[PDB]
């Protein structure tokens, strides 16, 4: 397995957005490696959180830490432009959402970006084969983004991801979010995944620190 | 003073230029500088080119403590689901474009049942024709003095204050009348002669030195408003 | 200047497994129209009954006008299978097409009356250009496709009388949501003269004695 | 590994004037489960009937099983109310959800069987990670909401069968379109077991004839 | 009446597409003041037509006269910006094909254009009270754009323009445009129109100019 | 495979002097007419629609016209095509609901049907359409923004292995960075249908750049 090192990525949305910069100040000094960015337009998921002012904010703050922007949003062109220019450092976005992949995904990179596609529990793989060069991080969701228990099948499509990027030669995430907790984060690994989303996990956990520590201990054990 | 059917003045800072990284905190000063009102711009980057806070933002501050009235500004279409969770997330005013709904009467409905107050927002073109049949149902009348989303006062705007203002006039009901869009010291006195009796101000406030000292110039302006 | 008193009931409370039953009893019970409201789940949040049922009435021997209420967008495509299938009225949202002239002249093509349906804070400024089109104009006194008769709606209905009256062409006033016994009167005294009704027919258990006690209200005008 | 065969007749071809007289006289003729075509004017360009008529159905008496296809575009909302209205099997296109899963999820959900259906050109990738949430697999051998037998349907029938035969699970296979006598036996030897049927039945002088004959054909199947 | 100096602005539809260059200079050579550009998109009409490049063609070819285009497409904006570089002389756009008008006109306005609002037969005037300052021409539609016989009603719509134009004191175009010919000018020009465009009248007309003299000498017993 | 055809692309061509530069391009050795159709909606640009090969017809233009539809949906303007006289009709799977009956609906006007794959668009949706396609279209660009993209080679192979694999005679076209020092390359991957545009169409002489083209589509 030509894999990467293991990233801790909490998604911010379950964070203190009264307090935001100490929140984040808080778990990235508990060990948090990339501070995940969940964004959602009201159309391709059910749902509105964070624009791309709150990345910028974030930015003015302090905060040094790559900036990891999921885009559950469509179209994507638009907003991407945005992104880059408040800092963010990885755009990943939905093949499903963007007209033309190919040039969705070149615009990120054109930015200094690093990029990717997510990918719904339903949607295969295959629309890989031709971005191959192109895309930095691959995200499987293993709930159904916008809407809270991990899919069982995401394992065999963790397997799968992490087949294609090892035959490829090419320095790609695999990445995973929906429902990662302790009791799982060692039996995602194994299943090839090296970037790891949570959310309720951590921020509404009392000792962020010992929750992390749990995580990497889990993993060490894991491969 | 006047005769005008208004209600008492309210200065509404729009938290788009406030500090997202101490929210919280930044609120708590504006609101102790003696703003009224939170104003909450909501984007879905359909309706207007921009993405921006959604009904977890609302729910964060009254966790806080925020008990100030909050008053959602939805610049998103359609408006009836995200209408729901500003109701749950604790949203006093919630006030949303004639063209985003394609059912006005059930969208302001919406709102009413939930126990807030309904608004209608105008976009620099937008005629007020439509307020005719819904004057029952309207709390609060959004007149845009710029293009929500993308920098001037348009000064077409006081005209249709001065409009907007007759038409709460001679309607009997209680109406506040609210203008957002390049409203600062130097016009906020012509802006309220023209009818206004709800401010919002964004930069003008966040990103002033001191809170108060501007609030309180505001106010020496409203009071000389009506000669 | 009116038109002649119209009961039109709403096949929507009507029995779907004995249509064909269920409205020659509606028929005969002294009803005017066959209201038929289609939704496509777009316009509004529902989907109702499309052009085969309006074809399926009339091969069963309804001769009765079919008064077809389009609560769908776009339009212009259903209107001609409408046509085809045997309409009498179509009438639709100006919201809901992008060119309403051309959506009001593609139904007088197909030799059917025409309408416009305007929602409880439509206003009726758009009639100004289209008065020599429209048959028939429809009021919203609820909100289509999702139930209490919104009272702002008389004050409507009374505007919307002055205009018909002043354009002196033959234009129908009809009036949906919430009509009932205890109200027509009232409704057709601000101007309405087509009034669909729906749960107040269809869920009673004798159709006969509901008209005959509407158009006694109609009477007292 | 198939499923007991199963006749499902399309009540578009039914007379909606007297609909629970025509489903009545199409069940007592043989006929297995009522076929449900739901069309929005969007997704296809027809507008056909709603969750009333399935709610018809069942305030009428049909106690059948009803399998109601979606041809709409989203369809969370509509699925939502046909659990409701006494539906037993939904299914939809997955070109016509943004969220398959969460769409199977929410039919299964409701005590529904889902599926999936999939216009002649579709490919059948889109199954394999959602395997345990298909209860029955619609191929659609026409181009719905527009009438002849494409015949490439029997090459991914064949496909078809083989990924729902190594799965090991209970998944209906089925086709709808241009399905006749004529051609069901050579349908079934495809791998489908439940067969949609319109005009072949419904516009038929006898119900019981037609429906006696195809399973004459599709006994000299396999 | 504050009215403009009489203008006649052939639409090119019915020009000569083989040809295009050619066709412009005659019909401009018999006395055509305005070169008419008819934008569709297949959405907000059901038919497509020409872009901004044979805007630029004409340009390329030696065209300088006022070339007027009409926007029969939605969204608007992103096109709007390509015909202000392409050299069109107006732009004028449907108001129910913009979400937001005012951003929309200054938009032409700030590339140097003059803006304009299309009224649809059924389209009521009322969105001109707030925009009158930012429109240079004001287009009535006497029949269903992208679908041919006048539509009466247009010559009062005429008359309710021709006087809100008059009581503004703006230098504002009423243009007209739908089954305009020779024998009804003069009543559409006495109705309050300034600006007329027809298609077929002249580009199938066997000599341009004898028809552009015979509008023009209907223009004169107008008033 | 099929013979060699060359299909310049007319966005690139004179708008105020159509009906001449076409005619030129074909005296000196064009194959096709290549339309390119744009909506502004499936790609950001407005480009043309029937009319204008309606104009070409009516003009005299008796050569294949291929018409590249990027439009979304696309069955209503393909009833126009084919009424304007139209050869060939392409389009995005992506663009139409129902891709069968979209090919069906070319075919049964009389033209020539195909479907058009974006650079990222895998070639799956092939598998039940063989008998359907009469041309296959990739882009080797994204369509409606220039630069030769190279994975389109490794695409080319794998597409004119499944026509080679089925039987059926169906053209490989290529779109996009279509040149003269890298058409022979792009045969050599399998492609018979080479589209360019400014290489053709802005050159100084049209025959010689046909003639060039040629030669290096002989050593191939
Ligand atoms: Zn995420
Ligand atoms: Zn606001
Ligand atoms: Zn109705
Ligand atoms: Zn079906
Ligand atoms: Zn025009
Ligand atoms: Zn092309």
């Amino acid at each position: 397995h030509h894999m990467q090192p293991f990233a801790i990525a909490p998604s911010i949305l379950s964070a203190d957005f009264a307090r935001l910069g100490e929140d984040v100040d808080k778990v990235l000094a508990a060990g948090a490696d990339i501070v995940h960015f969940d964004v959602m337009d009201n159309h391709y998921v059910p749902n509105l959180t964070i624009g791309p002012m709150v990345c910028s904010a974030l930015r003015k703050y302090g905060v040094s830490a790559p900036i990891d922007v999921h885009l559950m949003v469509s179209p994507v062109d638009r907003i991407i432009g945005d992104f880059i220019e408040a800092g963010a450092t990885y755009i990943t976005f939905h093949p499903e959402a963007s007209q033309h992949i190919d040039r969705s995904l070149q615009l990120i990179r054109d930015g200094g970006c690093k990029a990717g596609l997510v990918f719904n529990p339903a949607t295969p793989l295959e629309v890989l084969k031709y971005v191959m060069d192109k895309v930095d991080m691959v995200l499987l969701m293993s709930v159904n983004p916008g809407f809270q228990k991990f899919i069982p099948g995401t394992l065999d499509k963790l397997r799968e991801a992490r087949a294609l990027i090892d035959a490829s030669g090419r320095e790609i995430r695999l990445e995973i979010d929906g429902g990662v907790n302790v009791k799982n984060i060692r039996e995602i690994a194994a299943a090839g995944a090296d970037t790891f989303v949570a959310g309720s996990a951590i921020f509404n956990a009392p000792d962020y620190a010992e929750v992390i520590r749990a995580m990497h201990a889990e993993l060490a054990q894991a491969h």
